Order: C-alpha cells, then sequence, then structure tokens
C-alpha cells in the first residue's frame, strides 16, 4: 500500500527529528507519491503519528492478551516486558506519541483508553492473587495498579529517551519488577 | 514590587486557562502596569512561568532540607507530603510548568536539576537505612530512587490534573507511601 509506505517513512524520519520538523512533502517523497496523493490517505502529518501510535499500543495490547491466555516474579516480569520490548522496539513513535498527548485530543484519548484497560487488567490480576491467598489485602487494587502503571509509563519513556534523570535502559526491567513484586506481595 | 504583582497575576490567570491563552497585556493589566513596563521585568510570558516554577520547586526543596535537619513509614510519608502539599498548593503553576518542559529548555533543565537533587537525597537516605540494618541490600539505591521519584512525579501531577487515569487526590499519599515502604524495606 501507499498507506504502509507513508507510515514506514514517518517512523523512519521520526528517528532523525520530531514531527514539527517533518513536512507532508518529506512523507510523500519517502513514500514515492505526490503531496495531493498523501492527502488522499491522511488529512495531516498528525494523523500519520496517531495511526503509528494506534498500531504500537494495539501490538502491546494484543501481546498482553496472548500472555493472559495461560513464580509471581517471572509472571510480572513477562507482563512488564511486553511493554519494554514493544515500546522499546518503536522508540521514535513512542517519544513523538507521548509528546503529541499535549497537542492532540485524539492522541491523549488513545493513550488514556489503553492505560485504563491495562490498569483494569493489572487490578484484576492483583485481585485474583489476593483471592488465591498469594497477595495480602493492602491498598485498593485499582489505586495500586494505577500508580504502578503510571510509574512504568514515566520510567520506560524517560529511559528510552535517555532523559536526565532516568534508569539506564539495561536496568529498567529489573527496577520495575522489584517495585511491582514488593508492593503487590509485601505486608 | 511590580514584579510580585506580575507573578501573582500570572498564577491567578493560569487557574482559568493555559499560558498560550494569556497575553502579556492580560499580565500587565492585572499587575497595574503598561505593556512596555512588563518587558522591563520579564522578556516573555514564558519567563514569568519559569520564575513561578523556580519559586515552587525551591519552596519544596527548602521544605525537604528543613525535614532533613532532624517509624520508617511516617518518615517517608512526611517527605512525600512536602511535594504533595507544595505542588498541591500550586496546581496551575505545576500543570503549566510540566507542560512547558516540552517547549522551554530552561523549564526542562530546572525540573531535571531538582529531580536529580531529590533522587540523590532519596538514594542517600535509602543507603543510610541499609547501613543501619533497617533496609535490605536489594536494587542499587540510585536506580530504585529514580523509579520511585518518577512514579511520584507522574502520579502527583496526574492526580492534581484529574487525568483519566489517576489516583484520586485523597488516596495518592497513602498509595505512594505503600509503594515506597514495601519497595525500600521489602525482601
Ligand atoms: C503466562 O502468564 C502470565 C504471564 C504474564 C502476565 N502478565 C500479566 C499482567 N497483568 O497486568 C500487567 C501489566 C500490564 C500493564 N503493564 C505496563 O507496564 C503498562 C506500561 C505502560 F503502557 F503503562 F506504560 C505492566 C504489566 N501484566 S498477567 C500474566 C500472565
Ligand atoms: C524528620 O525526619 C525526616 C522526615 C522526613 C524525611 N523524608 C526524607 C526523604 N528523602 O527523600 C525523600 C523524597 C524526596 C523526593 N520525593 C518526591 O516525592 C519528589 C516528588 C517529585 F518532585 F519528584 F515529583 C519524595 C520524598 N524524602 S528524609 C526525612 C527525614
Amino acid at each position: 500500500d501507499r498507506e504502509l509506505a507513508i507510515l514506514a517513512t514517518a517512523e523512519n524520519l521520526l528517528e532523525d527529528r520530531p514531527l514539527a520538523d517533518i513536512s507532508v512533502d518529506d512523507l510523500a517523497k519517502g513514500a514515492g507519491i505526490s503531496r495531493p496523493t498523501f492527502y488522499f490517505y491522511f488529512p495531516s502529518k498528525e494523523a500519520v503519528l496517531l495511526t503509528l501510535l494506534d498500531r504500537v499500543v494495539n501490538q502491546a495490547d494484543m501481546a498482553l492478551q496472548t500472555l493472559a491466555e495461560n513464580d509471581r516474579e517471572n509472571m510480572w516480569r513477562t507482563g512488564i516486558n511486553v511493554f519494554f520490548e514493544t515500546f522499546g522496539s518503536h522508540k521514535a513513535v513512542t517519544r513523538a506519541g507521548q509528546a503529541a498527548r499535549a497537542t492532540s485530543v485524539e492522541v491523549a484519548e488513545l493513550w488514556s483508553t489503553f492505560m485504563q484497560k491495562w490498569i483494569a487488567y493489572t487490578a484484576a490480576v492483583i485481585d485474583a492473587e489476593r483471592d488465591r491467598g498469594a497477595a495480602p489485602r493492602t491498598l485498593p487494587a485499582h489505586e495500586l495498579a494505577t500508580a504502578l502503571n503510571l510509574m512504568n509509563e514515566r520510567t520506560l519513556f524517560a529511559s528510552f529517551a535517555g532523559e536526565q534523570p532516568s534508569v539506564p535502559e539495561a536496568r529498567v526491567l529489573d527496577t520495575l519488577v522489584h517495585i511491582w513484586v514488593t508492593s503487590i506481595y509485601g505486608e
């Protein structure tokens, strides 16, 4: 498709510079189409990013659903690793998509929809752990799930962007898993 | 000062709308000065926000220094509460300042400088807890401190903005304290 060519070009260019510094002409050129032909597939470069982010969050979400059809530390590590690997494989899209949350209501709403879904799935697993006697009844599961998921969002994305400060990318999985296991199973 | 009047006006208007929708004329008007007189004190509305954020982060930082000159759960709760109360007392400045991290290198660098300072202070306290035998030698203190501080940044600011998703503001302190105590003292 010309559609897939535009998406691949946008992902490539986002590795070099932000969306602000990519023109519809750059996207058309890389995709081997004219400018007006671009506007047939997407109303704006912003819509291209929204589509790229939607594919990445759906890939993470489908990978977590795959896990869910089947030791406590290794379970949480495997689950966190879906997001580490999936977002970690699409750092430029992840970075540009997180920035676009501030300027695009559609990007804000996509990110918010999936965060609510992943928080609800986390809380359901914590509740099942509590029901089976593996985890103590401490905080409300949904509030614990919210903070742990927000920690992961901020910590993954700071590490991938090499922000100062950040956990080094080679330490971020062990770091998050420790905090998830001690806070879910502790006291 | 006319300076203090501009800062107070900016903090007031940021409660109603974002910086983008506040003009130098609104700031001058509220401060009882002309437009050119405004430019005597500040080069831009962006500089006004940078100054407001600098005062708020310094107030938090001075309050934490005050604590530091003197049960483990209550210690961490008191320390987290400096940020909850200080930022919670300046929600409009906090919100606009966090958004400005994306568009102002000076705002990005202020926030990054103080986060490094608070992470280093957290890690020093964790290390002292380990040295005294109160906390086990688990993760590297500085990496644990980084993730817990990033959790607090994201969780406090989502709660204050009423984002979906967020921990309710009346639950956020208990939530963060649980995760800090179990991850610092656990295993
Ligand atoms: C085969 O058996 C298994 C194996 C693994 C496994 N993991 C499970 C799980 N439940 O909830 C979560 C979170 C989703 C959000 N999550 C995130 O980190 C979200 C990151 C973000 F997108 F938020 F930034 C972290 C894991 N994982 S159930 C399960 C069953
Ligand atoms: C009288 O005895 C006491 C009493 C309290 C007490 N608290 C201490 C402490 N050490 O590190 C921190 C963190 C700073 C960053 N922090 C944040 O939440 C930062 C929030 C952010 F700005 F990051 F968003 C959370 C507490 N607190 S030592 C101490 C000694």
